[PDB]
């Protein structure tokens, strides 16, 4: 009941107890392993007392004063007003201990050595879709910092009884628009080509290119969504230049800075907040592998190939993993001439290694996927590659949650 | 109970119902997963039969004669020798379907398209050292076939009581030796250097070079085994030359053309061969990433990227990622110029996946470990990688066991 990890490329093994708090099921069963499985699958008072109760229980239990009255004061204050409101509120302090703590448990993120460094903006007392759109340019400005990127969550009103809901529509905060063409292809991001069409749907006026910074679409207290466009220089955007190739140049492209999903769910005490936005830094290769060379992304191995004039009559010349490695030296490159904050996959799985060993000290334990863990190329000249992780569901948690448009009383 | 894999890259939808005739149990429960644990964890009649029964069923309900006497009259005959003598003995076709499933049923293995096209050796009539030399030397030659490389197994009498049990003592049939050096370091292959310390304890006499095939150290009927070195004539090497890098002759790199696994235990209706060597061909990532880039290994990245010239002083160059894919495009362009069989890790995924589509349909399921499937360089621009797999344990099947040297009643 006190499992053991082993990691291989250095013969080191930790001790996860942590596991023993899990709470949540995974999909696998004793005879089924879903590790490979991207998703697997109001709320009763008679439920949401045990969920608070357990969180306040260890966010008490953090600050060493586990079991005081000052924790029995809020345990009865809590419970109170699960009677009274059938719901309850959290105080600043819980939700940013909230907050952190679901970016903590997050098993896929390899970014969690600095789960503690993040910064709460607390928009539980917005009303509007244009307060939502003023707290989230804040947001937009301050995560960014010029450059010198900064962590940070923009926590909106819980949900309440189900039809009134905060909801950023948006997948993240900042993502090129996509168009299909008249001749069947497809020109910026594949990926929300459905998005932009509800976008153009609700109004909007497509400058139709290729990297068109998406307007926002925030739904405020269950209303129907409004469209707001982030000042652009709000919108802090890299071009990608090659620190050989000048032929790079132009290929013309370019990304934004900041990664800021907001289409995830805070799950804080048996609360739900459908509006959360979270944002950090990017992993080289999340843009310089995925968004650029995934065959239903922006797929352009094709054309950085040509221009290295590689042998593309075999597929085992590997002359795609050439051009992909080029590719991910010009999106690091970029970002750092730039002075933009980017992290390579070697420094960021050596930092989770890093994170796993303190995480097992002072926590007992790290859930982590490794799935989502190994980045999407070379993998195993990184040390996440033979570091075994232990799977499990901790909570507070970031939760997917359906798209609205599939969902939304219209 | 009739879950459902997702492929993401294509949004192809298959139906796995396979994962009903599993069995044995896989490290997770409902509550932790265990997919990324490399290896989790005499034989009585009164359990030996359900196992001898459920195989025979399934053996001939795959030659549409299920429940005919011809089976009745077999499942009789199994049970009353495994009455009178308690074990069994498979027939000769019994062997080669409960071979070519074990192979079928390996969740690990990338390369199962290919599991029915199988050349099975009985060797159960094997009764010395010598004679399993024999046989393994036989092996090594057919499954060679002058390059033209073919699989085949050979299967040696299977445990009976527990001390008398046949094993080969080397993890493959060919490896290189691995010798520590006076100054700490490390000659040839550190993997081995334990096993290499046993065979030099056995009274083998090494050349102490890099490039050293290891003798066989063959245990016959629970016997302390004896060395016997595979005529070189008989084990085909490739030397590593880079289509473009002159200099990259000089680096001396050299690898054998047969992968060929030693150690496992083949389970056939609950009969355990303890001795099943099985061999098929390379996929060119183990040899040009594992073997030749893991940091435990021959670790030869920092010598490849001086002589590349590569900006060696920052981690986000890429020089480790750009010097692993020109060292796989000089695996595989030195064993095909060569006219040795390797498959190149896009050509394998993507028949994996034209395999998994087959088992779906004519089997209703296909195991599959994604951890161990995805390449370990390139994941993301292979198309195991958006193939959600389902991992469970079916029978017959290929398994983990001890090494010898640490079991042995010596
Ligand atoms: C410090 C900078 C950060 C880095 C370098 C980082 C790194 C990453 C990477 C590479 C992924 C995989 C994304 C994908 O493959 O689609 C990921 C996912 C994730 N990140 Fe982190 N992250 C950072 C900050 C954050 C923050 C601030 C939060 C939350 C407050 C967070 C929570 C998550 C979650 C929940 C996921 C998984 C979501 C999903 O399953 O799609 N991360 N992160
Ligand atoms: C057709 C040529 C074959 C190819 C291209 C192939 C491919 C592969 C690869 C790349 C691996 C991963 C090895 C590692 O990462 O250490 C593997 C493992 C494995 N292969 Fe296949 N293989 C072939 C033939 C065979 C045969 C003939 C058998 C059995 C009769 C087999 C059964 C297995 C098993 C059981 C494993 C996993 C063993 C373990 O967990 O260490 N394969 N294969
Ligand atoms: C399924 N995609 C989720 C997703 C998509 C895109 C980006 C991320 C991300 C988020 C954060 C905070 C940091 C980071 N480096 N990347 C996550
Ligand atoms: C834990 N290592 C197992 C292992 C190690 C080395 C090679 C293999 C292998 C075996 C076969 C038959 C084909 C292939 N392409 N590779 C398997
Ligand atoms: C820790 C982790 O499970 C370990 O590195 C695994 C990951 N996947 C693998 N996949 C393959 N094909 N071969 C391996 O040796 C491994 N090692
Ligand atoms: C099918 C498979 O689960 C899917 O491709 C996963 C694999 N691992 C991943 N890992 C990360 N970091 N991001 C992803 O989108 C995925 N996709
Ligand atoms: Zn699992």
């Amino acid at each position: 009941r006190f499992l053991k990890v082993k990691n291989w490329e250095t013969d080191v093994v930790l001790t996860d107890t942590l596991h023993l708090k899990s709470t949540l099921e995974t999909g696998c069963t004793e005879h089924i392993c879903m590790g490979s499985i991207m998703l697997p699958s109001v709320a009763t008072k008679d439920q949401l007392f045990p969920l608070a109760k357990e969180f306040l229980d260890q966010y008490y239990s953090s600050i060493k004063r586990f079991g005081s009255k000052a924790h029995m004061d809020r345990l009865e204050e809590v419970n109170k007003e699960i009677e009274s409101t059938s719901t309850y509120q959290l105080k600043d302090t819980e939700l940013i201990y909230g907050a952190k703590h679901a970016w903590r448990n997050a098993s896929r993120c390899v970014g969690r050595i600095q789960w503690s460094k993040l910064q709460v903006f607390d928009a539980r007392d917005c009303t509007t879709a244009h307060g939502m759109f003023n707290y989230i340019c804040n947001h937009v400005k301050y995560a960014t910092n010029k450059g010198n990127l900064r962590s940070a969550i923009t926590i909106f009103p819980q949900r309440t009884d189900g039809k009134h809901d905060f909801r950023v529509w948006n997948s993240q905060l900042i993502r090129y628009a996509g168009y299909k063409q008249p001749d069947g292809s497809t020109l910026g991001d594949p990926a929300n080509v459905q998005f932009t069409e509800i976008c153009i749907q609700q109004g909007w006026k497509a400058p139709r290119g290729r990297f068109d910074v998406l307007p926002l679409l925030l739904q405020a207290n269950g209303n129907d969504p409004e469209l707001f466009q982030i000042p652009p220089e709000l919108v802090l955007e890299v071009p990608i230049r090659h620190p050989k190739f000048d032929w790079f140049k132009d290929l013309g492209l370019k990304w934004y800075g900041l990664p800021a999903v907001s289409n995830m769910l805070l799950e804080i005490g048996g609360l739900e907040f459908s509006a959360c936005p979270f944002s950090g830094w990017y992993m080289g290769t999340e843009i310089g592998v995925r968004d650029y060379c995934d065959n239903s992304r922006y797929n352009i191995l094709e054309e950085v190939a040509k221009k290295m004039d590689l042998d593309m009559r075999k597929t085992s010349s590997l002359w795609k993993d050439q051009a992909l490695v080029e590719i991910n030296i010009a999106v690091l490159y970029s970002f750092q001439s730039d002075k933009v904050t980017i992290v390579d996959h070697h420094s960021a799985t050596e930092s989770f290694i890093k994170h796993m060993e303190n995480e097992y000290r002072c926590r007992g334990g790290c859930p982590a996927d490794w799935v989502w863990i190994v980045p999407p190329m070379s993998g195993s000249i990184t040390p996440v590659f033979f570091q075994e992780m232990l799977n499990y569901r901790l909570t507070p948690s970031f939760e997917y949650q359906p798209d609205p448009w599939n969902t939304h009383v219209w």
